């Protein structure tokens, strides 16, 4: 007849983007009479289509970011539902997280040329930039990654081995550790690599 209580067709579903892409999440539901729809995130209601706020809600209930923000000012990264109220009661979305990936282009310490006494302990610097998902640090020597020599090396490994979350230490050098290091920062976002630097032997 008349009167139908809120229902949820669409809850909004989980969602992954880097910072500054935009973010839908959505509400579809219906309820006569018309609800409306209010937007949640970590338990405080998101102000949307005003003056002060980057979040728009669509007329079909989605919740919409078209710069997504995750900084000192803005967080948009969170818990998120909807709810839909009518005169003859409401409705609760489940709940979806939405995450911003972030990856900063700016070391915290790059690798500088370095000249060492054979036989004795060398450290290349490195110092990933901050990023979420965690980067991940790799090595690099002349073209190729360390891992791929390290594959094929016969002997001690602890010796080239990473430490500090970024430094390369390189005990006991040889005229084959000598050459041409670079880190790389890695994650979801993209890539980050440090400038190279010439480790020479002897």
């Amino acid at each position: 007849g008349q009167y139908q209580s809120p229902r949820i067709i669409e809850h909004p579903t989980d969602l992954v983007v880097k910072k500054n892409e935009p973010a839908t999440l959505n509400c579809k539901v219906e309820g006569k009479p018309e609800p409306t729809i209010e937007w949640f995130k970590d338990g405080e209601p998101v102000s949307t289509n005003e003056k002060k706020s980057h979040r728009v809600q669509f007329k079909d209930g989605a919740l919409f970011f078209y710069r997504t923000m995750q900084g000192k000012k803005e967080q948009d990264g969170g818990e998120y539902w909807c709810v839909a109220k009518n005169r003859v009661g409401q409705a609760v979305s489940r709940h979806a997280s939405l995450q911003i990936a972030v990856l900063r282009d700016d070391f915290r310490v790059e690798p500088k040329d370095t000249r060492v006494a054979k036989g004795e302990t060398a450290l290349l610097e490195c110092g990933p930039p901050k990023g979420i998902p965690e980067p991940t640090l790799i090595w690099i020597k002349d073209g190729v990654p360390l891992d791929d020599l390290k594959a094929m090396s016969f002997g001690a490994s602890s010796r080239v081995r990473i430490v500090d979350g970024g430094n390369l230490l390189i005990s006991n050098v040889e005229p084959i550790d000598e050459g041409n290091y670079k880190c790389i920062a890695q994650n979801l976002v993209g890539t980050r690599e440090s400038s190279y630097a010439k480790l020479i032997v002897q």
